[PDB]
Order: structure tokens, then sequence, then C-alpha cells
């Protein structure tokens, strides 16, 4: 159990712009905390001469991040009256009241005060902190229970009194509880002191975003694949579970032997050994030559089962898959959500903002593109005609089957195009600070490694769910 008390100074010394800026920090915090699957009870207070309580931890809705965010958004600087005064002592007493009891010992408390440190009214605020610690029985039995309280102070503005701010903040070894708001490094650090990573390792679509993170931290699901032959092939893939990596079928051949295939994840020097490669039963690169289709990429998906079971860390995590319980929670949706609903949410009828990862000279970069899934779709699909060996395809809708997603082009924006090596990589949708794989990079219209018809086609994972559900039925992924 965890309660987070947002206390924001709204007196004269703060000002409209910075008061707004302060809310932003709080809005981002609420958002980042929620993305970790954590649901604390929130307290929202503003203050000047007196405090104004906008949210109390006891309200049922206090634990609904969307609601609390809404409230915080509706707060207007001018809403708080009597700005001539600043009584931080009182503001803290309003927090006290929320903790006051007219399983208490198992609830953690985090106070986040945003002020410039200049209280010109009331007594010394430290008093209330003392009262609070007393109330929570902290620092009594040398069982201290120091872990149950955290007082963070975010100094707002240019004219801050560092002494007072330092005075109220918690004082814990190896930790920082004071941060100037303009300092983003400090604010970033606070977050990781507040939330326990360990509790979110089993979460799909998670990313450690800290500034010190590497390429593997930023793309934890990313898996590089090598095939030694003839020419050596290179492909990307995604970790979907501790035993499986999802990729493109055309990256292999029934002639490639298990041992000639190696997988690399998490920025590790070593390579991994696979047990077997599972191609989608319907994949047949030669099944449409007669219809004028040399290479046929319908159902171009494959699941590589590793010999050894992976362990999730900050450099190795699974990505979320369509229509699973992981995606529902990642999307913060009720347990009654359907596959169809997830689809309407992840893939709406329009230009969908998505991304894919590409290796650019040792470094992994994110390539933002748009999925033409609206009235601009059909147009994107037709461009397939300009593809090598497709100039005589009877009906083009025969190559661009109902399994493909279409990206690339000049509108709505100049999308970048996949390069040789990206095949098999995940086509992702970023929502609620989480990452959802909606496709598998399959093939492109043009080799741009540009023309308005340089398009890229991906396998819509929604169109192969029966297969995924079947092959991953034991990976504890909870498909719907
Ligand atoms: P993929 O790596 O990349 C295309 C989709 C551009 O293609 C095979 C030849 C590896
Ligand atoms: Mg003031
Ligand atoms: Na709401
Ligand atoms: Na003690
Ligand atoms: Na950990
Ligand atoms: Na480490
Ligand atoms: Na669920
Ligand atoms: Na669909």
């Amino acid at each position: 159990s965890m309660n987070i008390y947002l206390v924001l100074d709204g007196s004269d010394s703060i000002g409209a712009s910075n008061f707004t800026g302060a809310k932003k920090v709080l809005v981002n915090l609420i958002e980042k905390v929620a993305s970790y699957g954590v649901k604390p009870r929130y307290g929202l207070v503003t203050y000047a001469t007196y405090p104004k309580i906008w949210v109390k931890v006891s309200e049922a809705d206090s634990s609904n991040a969307d609601w609390v965010t809404k409230q915080l958004n509706e707060i207007n600087y001018e809403d708080h009256k009597l700005k001539s005064g600043t009584n931080t002592k009182k503001a803290l007493q309003a927090v006290y009241s929320m903790m006051s009891w007219p399983g208490w010992n198992r609830t953690r408390h985090v106070i986040i005060l945003m002020t410039d440190g200049l209280h010109n009214m009331g007594g010394d605020p430290i008093t209330v902190i003392d009262e609070i610690r007393d109330l929570l029985y902290i620092g009594k039995d040398r069982n201290p229970r120091e872990d149950y309280l955290d007082v963070y102070v975010f100094g707002v503005g240019p004219l801050v009194n560092q002494v007072n701010i330092n005075a109220l903040a918690s004082k814990k070894d190896n930790e920082q509880h004071v941060c100037k708001v303009k300092d983003m490094e400090c604010l970033e650090d606070v977050f990781y002191q507040m939330i326990d990573e360990s509790q979110s390792l089993s979460l799909c679509g998670m990313v450690w975003e800290h500034r010190k993170g590497t390429d593997y931290h930023k793309q934890p699901w990313q898996a590089k694949i090598s095939v030694i032959r003839k020419g050596h092939e290179s492909c990307m893939g995604a970790v979907v579970s501790e035993y499986f990596v999802l990729t493109a079928a055309h990256c292999f051949t029934v002639d490639d032997k298990e041992h000639s295939i190696k997988v690399s994840v998490g920025g590790e020097k070593r390579d991994l050994e696979i047990e077997v490669v599972l191609f989608h039963p319907n994949y047949n690169i030669n099944g449409k030559k007669e219809a004028g289709i040399p290479e046929f990429y319908d159902y171009d998906v494959a699941l590589i089962k590793l010999k050894n079971k992976l362990k999730y860390g900050q450099t190795i995590r699974p990505i979320c898959l369509p229509c699973t319980e992981g995606t529902t929670r990642a999307l913060r949706l009720p347990p009654t959500t359907t596959c169809q609903q997830q689809k309407e949410e992840l893939l709406p009828a329009q230009d969908i903002k998505a991304l894919f990862v590409s290796e650019e000279e040792k470094k992994l970069t994110r390539k933002e593109v748009y999925i033409k899934n609206g009235d601009k779709k059909g147009s994107c699909e037709r461009d397939a005609q300009y593809a090598p060996g497709y100039d005589k395809v009877k009906d083009i809708s025969e190559v661009v089957t109902p399994r493909f997603l279409c990206t690339g082009g000049v509108s709505p924006y100049a999308d970048p195009n996949t390069c040789r090596g990206d095949s098999g990589g995940p086509l992702i949708v970023h929502k609620r600070s989480r990452f959802i794989q909606v496709g598998v990079i399959s093939w492109g219209v043009v080799d741009v490694c540009v023309p308005a018809h340089a398009r890229d086609f991906h396998i819509n994972l929604f169109q192969v769910l029966p297969w995924l559900k079947e092959k991953l039925q034991d990976e504890d992924l909870g498909f719907l």
C-alpha cells in the first residue's frame, strides 16, 4: 500500500508560469508511476495562506490515475486565494489529517512538496514532519520504519531558499530528496528511488528510460539474429517470453540448421543457442508464383524457441503482444476488455503513429513511421506494384494480403524506411508509456539503403493470433 501526497505552493512568490510548470512535473510523475503498474492513493493539495484539498487519499477515486490527473489539470493558479501569504506548516497539517485515524502500519507514505521555501506565515513546518513520524511510529524501536515515509521537496523558481527546503526533506543515505525543478537529472533520479523496479520485471512493454541507459536499456525486447551459410543473413526479432523470440519466417530456410542460427539479446557478448524455429504453417514463399508472385510473404512470421530460458532484467524484457492480459493492463483497461477493443485502441481506422528499431552502425535507433490504416490505406497498398518482380502480378491484393500493415510514404509525414537487417524486427505502438508490438517487419517496395511510393509491409499480429495463441499457450502470457 502506498500514498503519494502532492502538495503544491500557489502563493505570489511562485507565479502563473512556474505554477503551471510544477503541475506538469506532477502530471508526468503520476503518468510514469502508473506505467509501472503501481496504483497508489493520491492526495492533491495547493496552498498559500491556507490549503485547498483537491483530492484525499480516502476517496475511492484517489487511486485512479486518470481521475487524479484530470483534477490536477483543472487546477488554475487563480483558483487558490490569498496569495499574499504562505503557510507551509498548514499545508503539511492537511497531509497529517489524511493520515490521521479518528493495516495502517503497512502503508508507505511519500510527500512531494513543491515550494520556493519561503513561508512567511505559521510556525516552523519541521514540527508537522515530527508529528507525522510520531503518528506513523517511525524512528521509535531501533524497528525504525524509516521506509514508510519520504519527504521530497522540489524547489520552484529562481529565487529559492535552499536552507528551508533542505530542512524539511527526508535525509536518507545514498539518496536525494531535494531537487531544483529545472534540474531534470535530479528529478529523474527521484523517480527510481520511489518505485521498486523488482515489482515490474514481469511487465511487458517496459523500458528503463534513465539517461544513463544504453541501447539495450531503451530497446530491451530487441534481439539480433545471425545465420551462417553462402552469404550470412542478419535479422531482428523481439522477445515475447522467456523462451521465445518472434521474427520473420523468410529470415530462415528449411536448409538452415539449428546450430547455424544464433541469437543475441541484452547487450551480452555471448550468443544464444536455439532449440528449434517455428514457422507459421501458412508461410510459403513459393505458393503464388503462378499468380505472378515470385516471393510470397503472406504469414511471414516465425517463433524461435531458445534452448535456455531467459531471465528478465533492465536489458532483457518481453514486449507486449496483441489480445493478451499483459496488453490490457499495460493499456490500463478493465479485465473485461476484448481483443476487438484492444484492436480498436491499438489499430484505429486512420494514420497510426508507430515505430520500429534499426541498427545504425553499432547503435540501435528508433524510426518513427505511420501506419496507413485509414482512407489512405488502399493507396499505400497499391504502391506494392512498383516492387521488384511484382510488375505483372494479376491482382495486387493477392500479394498485399489481409495480413499486411502498410508504412512509409510522404504523407502524413516523410516516413523512414526499413533497411536490410530490420526484417523480423517489431513494428511498435507506444501507448500509456508502454510498448505494444502490432507487427513484424516483412518486406518493402524500395531498397532505400526517396520515392513517394517507398512503402514497407508488416505482418499484422492481429491477423495471426490463432497461431501465436497456440505456440505460446504455455508461456503464461494470458491470451484472450
Ligand atoms: P529484411 O532484412 O529487410 C527488408 C524488409 C527491407 O529483408 C531480408 C532480405 C533480410
Ligand atoms: Mg510565497
Ligand atoms: Na476520469
Ligand atoms: Na530509531
Ligand atoms: Na531489480
Ligand atoms: Na546494473
Ligand atoms: Na486483465
Ligand atoms: Na485488424
